[PDB]
């Protein structure tokens, strides 16, 4: 009976044949639709109001309505809309509502609407077969031509135009390779489009680059071309690893380290709810927001109503225009959207617990995404505690850390980013993400350096910064929470016992915030040390009862707000906010930021207000990200090493004593016990470890939907 | 003739005996065991390696020259003469010693102070017979009504201060008390009662107290506190001594319950120990352990070619404040007393995985009897549940390309009193290595009183934890490609401009800023300033694609705030001052702190400021010095003990155009295959086999431990 499970494909089958009959007709499948007609972009959860949801929880109450998020495409009609209208209840439908207005103020202007795969094509289509031909003869010269452009393909950007309600995309051409990333594979050539037309017919070609020089036209290059005053140099078609491969040359090892749970996996998974002997939690994935998990609860008591995240962004520089605009708001395709799956053995322990997706998006039928979450349990070859003592007693106690991890991944473009939540023994919380993937490439040729390295022959690794964005719904101890700021001092003092003869006096620095701009901090200035949410609770020894945040952010310096595009994501600017929880303030950003930010869907800085928080229901708002300069070493993936970004939720003053303590799993002797006796060391026991080993489960893949 | 020599290995017992046997025989007249030894008596305190000299050493292991004679290094204490030094001799050639030599005023210029010498255990008992014996019996009522104290000793236990003394040529230790407790950490149980001993002189019947503390009040001596007391003038608290759970046990009283995840290489380990050496498919290195500087790692190679001559832990840092004058006036300078010499046991199936693969140490310490360390390292490979890196692609064409992050380790923990500090080192098959460092044990606790609160938590009853910093020095002598390399610092810039193709607007142009750094002070950052993102030290040469080859210093502190300059005191670990800082590399700038710097700090052996002078740093021999840490403001959590998640504190070395693409592209473990393909067939995936070959995990070994105090 869960609640902020996603929904199943019997949900959306049934949403949908709800929506189609009572829209009349004028209804196309959003999956081929024209930017003229109507269709249904998404169907998916629609989250449930905190109130109710614990009501329902903590207290018998009969659960709230169970309903869904319908994004609909208003293109037949001569004020075209793009309207976020409820539907419900399930399992059987029989209401709908438009949102659209209380939620945002306006309708939606149709041009926030994000690209349809079937606008994608219509532009590729205009490409290759009006526009590109034009100059058939340099990019014969260039790259390869024949007789159409088969052998090229193209890469969208940025948000698309220079101002509000703009719709002129830049895209780069790229060898279609075949196998690997296309993405290193820059052939040197920027086309700016329009597409904001209704009439795909009536697009244009607004600008174009070639090799650092700017043109108005297509024609109007070869032009040039042809007349004698443009180096084509051959840019090479195929090659050898790296660049050209993915397919390691060397062949397979000795089998590498694999875990196994000697006797049986110790949780379990059904639903969307995990249940360990500590932790427990619903889980799942937003098609835009992405991953997220609810009412977690640790040994019973709950910790957070909420962690998801919100949104991720990207920020180039660069020596093209394209990369030099481009800023993509990546939850603006989205994270639910593009997510992957995981490749057991590879992405996830090849014993973890794998489970399904559904949804239903520029389509009339759901569909499901394979193996798109893994739920496991790991040792870190880490004591998670640990003393030896060789004085006045001798004796041992420590234990091992293990751990439960809840992951998917989301494939990008060209990153793939992996999402890590990460609960601990301790009762602490850890919440993680890596970019991985392939990287965005451009072609190169002079000013290069400024913008980044040449990490193969052509290519430039453009610089760009990565950054995240997380809610985090805390509810320590019940709702009312205030917020700490504990860091050191020292304070020069005279010693008591011989004063002259001075002492540096180290000290503690508490400090509460009443306000939401006190407990607000941009990047560049500094986080206190200590930085928790207390409870008007006591601990046994009489402290607030505290779960600290702590940040691992490497900080990517962040776009100027001077900059008119800003407010589409101004989260960017803080590293850590916390805020009054509201209904409505549910997200740090929007799908419908990405296409328009210079009038932002949701700005997030509003959030942030005089307002009080002194014993509410806070959410904390988390921010991290780093620099990246691209090397040769992130040929042809980058690697996650080093590219570890979260934060730590962290008990304080929260139990009475930590938890392990009544560990099963810890271990404990004296020297004058047999430390090797069964019931003295219960590693002394393990000896017989079962028949023979792990029974594995013969391998399978996802594969690769729209297969 | 590839120079395939050990010489970074410490030293056999063989070795050990031997010297201590040379040593014996020349100092003669009035040797003796440390373990026995007196004050004005004369003593070998350590025997222990001494390091070659980098030059000879290279020639020697690229160069396949001779390699250089194995010496090592003893500390003696002349304390029966009419001025007691303390020296530093060097002893070789091993393994049959012929020659000795004095390096006490090569390296420093004078002869050590005695005072400067660190607490013998012989001392420790001194003071604790004057304690227990001639003191605590003139306070028998206070004790016998608040602390329980039955005509004896088996009841109460001393700990000792930071420095001790406030001033060069001080030795007082601020001692103290705390019930006995057996089978759990004793640190918790304060009395509130703090004794400030000097045994300066070296006959201890001249050793004196200096003040007395009781539950936060001061008295001159103990006499004048039962002169109070039994006046009915004092007003005493009174601190239980059994109780449940936490603070009194160690032991879980649940069961336990199902088997955690456990870890086994299907075939094989797929690496080698070989004393001193490691090596693996991609990784080889010789490891040790120094005495008092603790772990450290050598002549590293990534496939055959080396990026570190030596990575070392060089000091750890504990500065504490406090209600009580013991905690207030901490500054533990845990070297001082030495990380190789208080390692312990890595217990087997906790401390590292349960098939990881441990090894002896051996040593010669307050003693003349080589002992033995069983199983003070650890080394395995590690399945870190990661990838290290995919890619899944649907779009325009069909394919998957990943491989799962497999990883491997190096350990050491050395327990100091409370610590039980966690030491790693882990090599990434990216050729990234990772620094990385907790603490764990348990915490020094003063005995709680009233104003407290601006000194840290309540965590027990009448037990308070006290808050403090933590810091740890490394040194890294990164040789990129070649010894001579320079520092290059690369950061990120907006800036604002007209658009281009439509100037009407305006972006904001980002772009990259790299700087180089010539000088020692440009590479020299302090706690929390400014911190170029990128930062790394490059050879002359370069890359196929142009850049020159790089190694990236990627920190991970929270690093507390450092005792202020203004402190009479900093003298003895400058190094805390900085986030890190950059350096010619020389023989005489080994280390960056010294055992001697402990007991005194105001005159300190070494100070490592005294390192950056004024130089280039531009293709030189550079040596890194990363200082990692943060702030420890204890809690109820950390009760029974601190716990590593989010503890854990280093840096990483990443290379940055070091190579020409990602080495892991030629991993044998790495997995692909196309849309067009069965990825269910060990032809395209060998993890299509991992069912019927990987079947079968190994009988494994029997439970052993290594056991306590000299095994
Ligand atoms: C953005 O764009 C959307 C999409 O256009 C606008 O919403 C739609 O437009 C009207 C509100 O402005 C609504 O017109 C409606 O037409 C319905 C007709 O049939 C319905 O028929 C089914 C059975 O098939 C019944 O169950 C329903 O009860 C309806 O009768 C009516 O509900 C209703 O009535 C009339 O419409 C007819 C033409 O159908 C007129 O000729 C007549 O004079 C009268 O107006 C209703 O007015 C439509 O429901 C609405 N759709 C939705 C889903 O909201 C948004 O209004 C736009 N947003 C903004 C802010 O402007
Ligand atoms: C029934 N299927 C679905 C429609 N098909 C299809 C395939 C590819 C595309 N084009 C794109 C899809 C797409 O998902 N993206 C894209 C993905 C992630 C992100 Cl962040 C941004 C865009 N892009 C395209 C596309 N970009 C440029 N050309 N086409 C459109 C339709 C093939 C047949
Ligand atoms: C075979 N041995 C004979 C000498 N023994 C012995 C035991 C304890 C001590 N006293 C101490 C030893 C000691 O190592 N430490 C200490 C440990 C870690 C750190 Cl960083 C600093 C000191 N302390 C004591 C001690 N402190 C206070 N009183 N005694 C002296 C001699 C018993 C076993
Ligand atoms: C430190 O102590 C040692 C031994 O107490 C001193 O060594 C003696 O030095 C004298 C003259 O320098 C020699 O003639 C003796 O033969 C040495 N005796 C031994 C046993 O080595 C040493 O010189 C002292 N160092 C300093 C700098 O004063
Ligand atoms: C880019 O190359 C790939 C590689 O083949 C093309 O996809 C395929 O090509 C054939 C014709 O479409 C199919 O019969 C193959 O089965 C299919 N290959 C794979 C690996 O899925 C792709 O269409 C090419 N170009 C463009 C513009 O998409
Ligand atoms: C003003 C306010 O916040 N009141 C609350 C009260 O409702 C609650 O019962 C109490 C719990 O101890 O905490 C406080
Ligand atoms: C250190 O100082 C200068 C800069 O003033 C530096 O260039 C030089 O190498 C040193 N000094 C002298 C006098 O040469
Ligand atoms: C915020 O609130 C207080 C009282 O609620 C009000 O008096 C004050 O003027 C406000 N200040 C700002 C800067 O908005
Ligand atoms: C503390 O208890 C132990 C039991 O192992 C005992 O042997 C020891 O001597 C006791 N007291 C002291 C002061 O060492
Ligand atoms: C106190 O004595 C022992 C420890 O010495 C403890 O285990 C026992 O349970 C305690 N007392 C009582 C009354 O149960
Ligand atoms: C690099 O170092 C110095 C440059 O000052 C020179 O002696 C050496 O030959 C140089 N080598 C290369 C490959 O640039
Ligand atoms: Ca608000
Ligand atoms: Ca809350
Ligand atoms: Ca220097
Ligand atoms: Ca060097
Ligand atoms: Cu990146
Ligand atoms: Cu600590």
């Amino acid at each position: 009976s869960q609640l902020f499970a996603d929904l199943s494909r019997e949900e959306l089958t049934a949403v949908m044949r709800f929506l189609t009959q009572r829209l009349g007709p004028g209804l196309v499948d959003a999956a081929q639709a024209r930017p003229s007609d109507n269709c249904v972009f998404s169907v998916e959860l629609q989250l449930p109001p905190k109130a109710a949801a614990l009501a329902h929880l903590d207290r018998g109450s009969p659960p709230p309505a169970r309903e869904a998020l319908a994004i609909v495409f208003f293109g037949r009609q001569p004020q075209p809309n793009v309207s976020e209208l409820v539907v419900g209840p399930l399992p059987h439908p029989s209401y709908m509502r438009d949102v659209t207005v209380e939620r945002h103020g306006g309708p939606l202007p149709y041009h926030r609407r994000p690209v349809l795969f079937q606008e994608y094509l219509d532009i590729d289509q205009m490409i290759f077969n009006r526009e590109l031909p034009q100059a058939s003869g340099l990019l014969h010269h260039c790259c390869f031509y024949k007789h159409r452009g088969r052998n090229l393909v193209t890469m969208t950007t940025a948000p698309r135009g220079l101002q509000s309600g703009d719709r002129a995309t830049w895209f780069g051409l790229y060898y279609n390779i075949s196998g690997a990333g296309f993405f290193l594979h820059h052939v040197g050539l920027e086309l700016l489009v329009n597409h904001k037309a209704l009439d795909p017919a009536r697009w244009t070609i607004q600008k174009v680059f070639y090799q650092g020089r700017y043109y108005d036209s297509l024609a109007q290059l070869e032009a040039q071309f042809e007349a004698g005053l443009v180096n084509v140099v051959l840019i090479p078609d195929n090659g050898t690893g790296g660049s050209w491969s993915l397919k390691s040359p060397v062949p397979p090892g000795p089998a590498p380290p694999l875990q196994f749970y000697p006797q049986g996996p110790r949780f379990s998974v059904q639903g969307s709810r995990v249940a360990s002997s500590l932790w427990t939690f619903s889980f799942g994935l937003g098609a835009f927001s992405g991953p997220r998990i609810f009412d977690v609860r640790f040994q019973g008591e709950r910790l957070v109503y909420e962690i998801s995240l919100q949104e991720a962004l990207a920020i180039y520089g660069g020596n093209s225009p394209a990369a030099m605009t481009t800023r993509y708001v990546d939850g603006g395709f989205g994270m639910g959207k593009y997510t992957t799956p995981l490749t057991r053995g590879v992405d996830c322990p090849y014993l973890a617990t794998y489970v399904d997706w559904h949804f239903l998006l520029e389509s009339q039928a759901p569909k499901t995404i394979r193996d798109a979450f893994c739920v496991f349990e790991q040792n870190q070859g880490l004591p998670l505690r640990r003393h030896h003592s060789d004085l006045y007693s001798h004796y041992f106690g420590g234990l091992a850390e293990t751990v439960l991890v809840v992951r998917s991944m989301s494939t990008l473009l060209n990153y793939d980013y992996v999402w890590d939540t990460v609960f601990h023994p301790s009762g602490a919380i850890e919440i993680r993400f890596y970019a991985t993937g392939y990287i965005s490439s451009a072609f190169l040729f002079g000013a290069t350096g400024k913008y980044g390295n040449q990490v193969s022959e052509h290519t430039l690794g453009t610089v760009h910064t990565h950054s995240a964005h997380f809610k985090v719904d805390l509810d320590v101890a019940g709702l009312e929470n205030w917020v700490w700021a504990e860091d050191m001092v020292f304070v020069p003092m005279a010693v008591p016992w011989s004063p002259e003869h001075q002492l540096q006096r180290l000290q503690v620095t508490r400090k509460l915030l009443e306000m939401e701009e006190q407990a607000a901090f941009l990047v560049g200035s500094a986080t206190p040390r200590y930085l928790y949410l207390a409870s008007n609770h006591s601990n046994k020894w009489g402290h607030p009862r505290g779960y600290r945040i702590q940040m691992l952010s490497f900080a990517g310096e962040p776009l100027p707000q001077n900059s008119s595009m800003a407010r589409g994501f101004s989260w960017e600017r803080y590293q850590l906010a916390v805020t009054q929880r509201k209904e409505e303030e549910p997200s740090s950003s929007s799908v419908f930021n990405q296409n328009d930010p210079w009038a932002p869907t949701v700005d997030f800085s509003d959030f942030i207000n005089n307002e009080t928080i002194a014993g509410k229901d806070l959410v904390a708002w988390v921010t991290a990200g780093f620099l990246h300069i691209p090397h040769a070493e992130d040929i042809p993936n980058t690697v996650t090493v080093g590219n570890g970004v979260g934060f730590f939720l962290r008990p304080y003053n929260f139990f009475d004593e930590d938890p392990s303590f009544y560990s099963a799993d810890s271990i404990y002797f004296r020297g004058d016990q047999d430390a090797g006796a069964c019931e003295v060391n219960p590693l002394a026991c393990l000896p017989q470890a079962a028949a023979c080993a792990p029974d594995l489960p013969a391998f399978s893949h996802g594969g690769f939907s729209h297969n």
